[PDB]
């Protein structure tokens, strides 16, 4: 309490220094994040079936392990997709609060019941269960300043020497290699094989037999014979290491001594395990790693660990190899937090100068300026106790808690100065009186201002974490600001205030004299005839933009989805990606620093007809003006890529979450609960697409996410004919698979590393249907017969990527809400699917739509509860049921101001806007008490006339209100005009609060007849 | 059984090591392969790590790489145990 | 815990040099560190140095010309000298393994490899010597 | 006792028994998991 | 015969099951009816 | 040892700062605390 420290200033300075030190230590170990882990944890099961088609990798793999995904708790949903590459991808999304480790350990226990039921190819390829984000924490490209290594060689080096060291780094959920490590590629030649009466089965068997690592016991192994005088290991054949050793693999010996070696009927080389992904950096050949963030892991520390890991493998790179970062989303977070910590220090510099224009004394203005940092440091410590991190929300909070913080330091210092000036007391007695006067009042406004934010901590919802973070940050700061006001400022203002320019103070004197003269004319009804205009500005004056919780900003990065027509090859996708790269590096050069084009990487589904280009933009400063922003760059790009033929090139902006919030669109999923099949489900999707096409007002951009049915080659192997000719069905299947699909045989040792050995046909002999004629099968009598002898082939149609939602076949329809109109009401599809689709097809929601189903309209309840609690706290502080009304009529003014910018600057009702509104509704209320408290106090002492103390002897004490208003207007001045990183949320709060306070400072001091209406209009 | 330092390294230790990622709070990993048909991989985790969760995560990475090991190794069995304090006591049993 | 004065250095092979080149580097490091007794003492390798190993090279062409499954040769060698565990048997109340191995006296010297015969594809037993050669070499008994 | 840590504790020493199980049991696959002993509700399906 | 997972609310688990059954009902064949021959949740409601 | 980076001096520098502060709060003077902090070596020499 503020008397034990007045005589003991050294005791109050020690407390302040201790709080500052605690705040320092907190920041040192306080996580720099961007938002407080909103995304629900997701667990991904990925399996691989070589040479498979979407159907043959779903019936054998997907729904063999998906029928076992039962008894897993806290599971919102499960979506699987299986594509013609031979890959499966089952994503289980759990509840928001689930423990990802326990969710990854139960998904693993239940997958192991289906693990032995899978094909051997899938098992020996490697099933990976890994918890991670759906988008890349970063991408680490690997160029060659020279030209000594091709993209395949760079990919091999990255995979062998960098990929696994990186993947073990803590916080790295998963790494996707944009390439493929070497493997011993045996390109079989069907002509040579047929010439020697051989088949791919014989080649595979020979490789397996002659490429092995054999355990051959010991020369003196135990149990030992008596008198054993030697012990050594026996070293039988080992794994072959070089392409020369494989070439000598003896397939068979001819009757006339003509040895047949592997190199005779095949080409042996070192080549990627898979040739799908092909990366390029600004045109040149390159490779890289796309790193995801393990769920519930900090991105900043993970990236720091990644960059550090790379800096210790860098000394050992081959000459010429270099390392680039063509995609990194963490630098944006770092730079944005720099801007908030700077506008923090800047909103301290701005008050420091303002309280000089008013207090006009260096010593006097030094009491509150040092009461700001303490609180700020202190509240950091508080967060370290509560387990929160340093993110944009917590930091924008700290910034919005600059006025509410300094207001009392201002109250205390001005009150002590006023009493010294009036009664001429020495500083010690002056404050022993000022504090005894206004100690409990200042605490009482502490309770009132927290009642605006305490109900926000217990919001409840998906976004309730953001509200809780903001509310905790402000409540703690305000609590500490009052502790300081009761501990330090009484001790400071007792000692460092002197016990005793001109134009400025004279002008201020004239100013508040005129202000008091104007306020004396309180008896006038139009003050309130006008207040009705402010009141009616709630139902309307709403631009009604609730279509944004989080403004999507540059991130200094974006992707460029490339989706060629189904059936395109790798060369076509490479051409389109070259066009995209040329556009970015020629027409968009002054903004785009690099373009990492990954041909073959499938954002939705890996394939040959898909691509993606991670684009990194130049320094935010080197991009001045809106025209050089991401949303603009992406709009212009998409326009310029609409002139491209046979391709879908969409350049989009990634939001702040790993991935959520597609312009408040919908994520429809059409599922079928009857055994309709793919044909009827596709027809139902077509009907729904047609129905949604002719409702442009209500729906827009209803795009079917996924690949469209493509031709495929159905080759019926007549088994009866195969038995008649003596060929075995197993030989036929092995020949077809190993010739056209590639058959992983076993391992070999390359430079002391386990790598795979693959047997596949030479590219030229598996290109066309006619090439099926080149392949022969050896019958039981040694006679080679073609596939034409027992097989008949034709062209059919089949989907290249089959999806399932919650275990049933599904088709995902992405869409935008509507032109002008928002989402929620845009759910016409609920009443458009049942009535316009056949029986047996249902419909569902996923991701963003799923979360918005349960969440939604809860802010008004928060506002109502806060308002009632504030009103009650005011009633308690004032001991009257009617006085609080005179203070609850100043909330409209701040609300209406915040809306000046929601109108002039098209600001959306963001959560930033919601917390910014709350700020100036409990603050317009704060300045209202600054006026009604002294009005009441003077009304019960030194003048008992209502008018005397209402608008006359208290209005003249308007210095604090002006100092605080100007101090918190200058503090948020940068936030409004900021063009640094995160300028989005920066402006969102800045403009709203500035507009709120500026209309709530000028309309509130003059709406004083509300405290003069106490006469008979009680309640 | 019967394998040597480099037979059991090329067939077991490398296979296990390459599929030992995605484990949280992993300080480092060091493996020995003896000429006696033995592999003794050891993953040291960050202090303050939960032993049970770390062990189950390792056991999880190991049971998806098991199909890649030789049939002899799978048949023998691969055991993941959290190394802890020394023997409380040793109880010899003899025959007179 | 480990002694306070002690330190645990590692010589990683960051470029796939091999075992021999890494051993050369380790020898160089130990020799150099032996020149600083004032600061470093007892600087020694923790691992084991290479020992002789009996390498058996089954000639592929010989084995095929004679006619025998190289898998059969490998299985014979492994099960005879190292012991192939086969099945599980229950005796009283718990499963116990069934191990197949050669009798001790037949797998104790290099010459003993000549006592082992592999049945050819035509039912004729060929000795190891017919399709296999052997010599002493050097290998690591513990690779880390 | 939190059932999740109990389940992982049971699981990480059950897997120590796989060497001793007949290789047949492992092909079927054991299923260590939290479980109750009584039914919340039986939902029957008839055909009218 | 549905069970209650270790540490889950009987009334939230029983409402969710009823909702899922309701959403699967429209796709049932021509003749099929869900009955609840045993449910311990009506008791909870009555006792509360 | 290499990872920690010799944090003991940093932790004990904090203790020379916090002990000084707590003594300044007790003696309400910034100089008297030095009279107490100069008795630190009196025991260290004997122990050594
Ligand atoms: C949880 C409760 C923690 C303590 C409760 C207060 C204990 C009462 C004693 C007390 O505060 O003594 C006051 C000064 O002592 C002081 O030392 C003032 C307290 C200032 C904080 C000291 C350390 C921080 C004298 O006040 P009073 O309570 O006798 O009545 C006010 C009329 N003088
Ligand atoms: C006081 C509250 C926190 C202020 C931050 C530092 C100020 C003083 C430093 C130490 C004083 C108290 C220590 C404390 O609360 O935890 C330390 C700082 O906490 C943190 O900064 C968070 C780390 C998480 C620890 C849980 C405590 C909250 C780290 O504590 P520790 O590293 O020993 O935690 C081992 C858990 N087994
Ligand atoms: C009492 C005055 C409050 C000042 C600091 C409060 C201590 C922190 C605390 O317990 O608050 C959080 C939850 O409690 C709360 O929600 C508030 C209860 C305060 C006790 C902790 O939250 P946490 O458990 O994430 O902190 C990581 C710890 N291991
Ligand atoms: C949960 C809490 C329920 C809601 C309470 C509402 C908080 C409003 C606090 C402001 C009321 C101010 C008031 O009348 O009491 C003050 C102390 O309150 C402390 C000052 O009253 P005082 O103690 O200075 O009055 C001298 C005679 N003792």
């Amino acid at each position: 309490m503020p008397n034990f420290f007045i005589d003991r200033p050294i005791f109050a300075w020690v407390i302040a220094i201790i709080i500052m030190l605690a705040g320092g230590l907190a920041i040192l170990k306080l996580p720099v994040a961007q938002y407080p882990t909103i995304a629900p944890p997701a667990v991904t099961i990925s399996a691989s079936y070589p040479g498979a088609d979407a159907k043959t990798v779903q019936d054998t793999v997907t729904q063999v392990i998906e029928q076992n995904m039962n008894g897993i708790d806290n599971l919102m949903y499960m979506s699987s997709n299986s594509d013609s590459t031979g890959t499966v991808q089952i994503t289980l999304t759990f509840e928001s609060g689930t423990d990802a480790d326990i969710a990854q350990v139960q998904v693993q226990n239940k997958l192991q019941l289906a693990m032995p039921l899978l094909p051997q190819e899938v098992q020996q390829q490697g099933v990976s269960v890994e918890k991670s984000s759906s988008s890349f924490l970063m991408v680490v490209g690997v160029i060659n300043t020279d030209g000594t290594m091709t993209q395949e060689d760079i990919s091999d080096y990255v995979a062998a020497n960098m990929k696994d060291a990186i993947s073990r780094t803590s916080g790295v959920g998963d790494v996707q290699l944009f390439g493929s490590q070497y493997a011993m590629r045996i390109w079989m030649n069907p002509n040579e094989l047929n010439k020697f009466q051989l088949t791919p089965v014989d080649v595979i068997t020979a490789i397996k037999a002659q490429n092995a690592q054999v355990a051959a016991g010991q020369l003196g192994g135990t149990p030992p014979v008596k008198g054993q005088q030697l012990n050594a290991s026996i070293i039988a054949q080992t794994r072959l290491t070089s392409t020369e050793e494989f070439g000598k693999i003896l397939l068979k010996v001819n009757q006339d001594g003509s040895r047949v070696l592997l190199r005779d009927v095949a080409k042996i080389e070192l080549g990627g395990e898979n040739y799908d992904i092909i990366a390029e950096f600004n045109g040149q050949p390159a490779s890289g790693l796309g790193i995801k963030l393990a769920t519930g892991a900090n991105a900043l520390d993970t990236a720091a660990a990644i960059r550090a890991e790379l800096a210790k493998m860098e000394p050992f790179f081959p000459s010429g190899l270099k390392i680039v970062y063509p995609y990194d989303t963490t630098p944006f977070v770092k730079i944005s937090i720099h801007e908030v910590v700077k506008t923090l220090v800047e909103a301290i510099i701005l008050v420091f100068l303002v309280m000089y224009l008013f207090l006009q004394n260096f010593r006097a203005t030094l009491i509150p300026t040092i009461a700001v940092p303490v609180v700020l440091l202190g509240t950091f410590a508080v967060l370290a106790a509560f387990g929160f991190s340093i993110n944009t929300l917590t930091m924008f909070g700290m910034v919005l808690a600059i006025g509410l913080l300094v207001d009392d330091a201002i109250v205390v210092v001005e009150n002590v100065e006023r009493v010294m000036a009036e009664e001429g007391l020495p500083p010690k007695e002056a404050t022993r009186k000022s504090m005894g006067q206004i100690q409990g009042a200042l605490v009482g406004i502490a309770m009132v201002l927290s009642a605006v934010f305490v109900p926000m901590a217990f919001f409840g919802g998906s976004t309730g974490a953001i509200y809780r973070q903001f509310s905790i940050t402000i409540v703690s700061a305000m609590a500490l600001s009052v502790l300081v006001a009761l501990i330090l400022t009484p001790a400071l203002c007792a000692t460092m205030l002197k016990p005793i320019w001109f134009n400025r103070m004279f002008e201020k004197s004239t100013h508040h004299y005129t202000d008091s003269v104007g306020g004396i004319l309180r008896s006038t009804g139009r003050y309130l005839v006008l207040y009705l205009i402010i009141v009616v500005g709630m139902a309307y004056l709403f631009v009604r933009l609730p279509s944004s919780f989080l403004p999507d900003e540059d991130q200094g990065v974006f992707m460029t989805m490339v989706q060629l027509p189904a059936g395109a090859t790798q060369e076509r996708t490479q051409k389109v990606l070259n066009e995209v790269t040329h556009y970015y590096l020629t027409k968009e050069k002054n903004n785009v620093e690099s373009v990492f084009a990954v041909n073959g990487f499938g954002f939705a589904g890996r394939g040959q007809n898909t691509g993606i280009a991670f684009v990194s933009l130049k320094d935010w400063a080197d991009r001045p003006g809106e025209e050089n922003k991401v949303e603009a760059i992406t709009m212009r790009a998409t326009r310029a890529f609409s002139q491209i033929k046979d391709a879908m090139v969409f350049a989009f902006n990634l939001p702040a979450i790993v991935e959520l919030g597609t312009a408040t669109g919908f994520d429809f999923e059409l599922i079928d609960q009857a055994g309709l099949g793919h044909e009827k489900l596709t027809q139902a999707r077509n009907q729904l697409l047609a129905e949604a096409a002719k409702h442009p007002d209500m729906l827009t951009s209803v795009r079917p996410n996924g690949l469209e049915d493509t031709p495929q080659f159905k080759i019926d192997i007549d088994q009866e004919k195969a038995q008649a000719l003596g060929v075995s069905i197993n030989d036929i299947n092995t020949t077809l698979g190993a010739a056209w699909g590639g058959s992983y045989v076993n391992d070999f040792i390359d430079r002391g590393r386990v790598k795979k050995v693959y047997v596949m046909s030479e590219a030229k002999y598996r290109m066309l249907p006619d090439d099926i004629g080149d392949w022969y099968v050896r019958a039981a009598d040694g006679q080679m017969v073609p596939f034409s002898a027992f097989s008949s082939s034709r062209w059919e149609y089949g989907s290249p990527r089959l999806e399932r939602y919650n275990g049933l076949p599904s088709m995902e329809i992405l869409g935008q809400a509507a032109p002008g109109k928002s989402t929620g009401e845009a759910m016409e599809l609920m009443e458009q699917l049942a009535s316009k689709l056949p029986t047996g097809v249902g419909y569902d929601w996923t991701g963003m739509s799923y979360q918005e189903r349960l969440s939604g309209n809860q802010a008004p309840s928060l506002y109502a509860i806060s308002l009632i609690v504030v009103f009650l706290c005011l009633a308690a502080l004032y001991e009257s049921w009617s006085i609080p009304f005179s203070v609850m009529l100043v909330v409209p003014l701040g609300v209406i101001g915040a809306l000046l910018a929601a109108t002039f600057r098209g600001l959306t009702n963001d959560v930033y806007f919601q917390v910014g509104l709350l700020t100036t509704i409990g603050l317009s209320a704060k300045n209202a008490i600054l006026i009604v408290e002294f009005a009441k106090d003077l009304m019960d002492k030194e003048g008992k006339g209502l008018i005397e103390a209402t608008l006359d002897a208290v209005r003249m004490r308007l210095r604090p209100i002006l100092m605080t208003s100007l101090a918190f207007i200058l503090g948020v001045m940068p936030l409004v005009i900021s063009t640094g990183a995160g300028s989005g949320a920066q402006n969102a709060v800045g403009t709203g609060v500035m507009g709120g306070m500026v209309t709530a400072t000028v309309l509130a001091i003059f709406f004083v007849p509300v405290f003069f209406v106490v006469v008979r209009r009680r309640f």
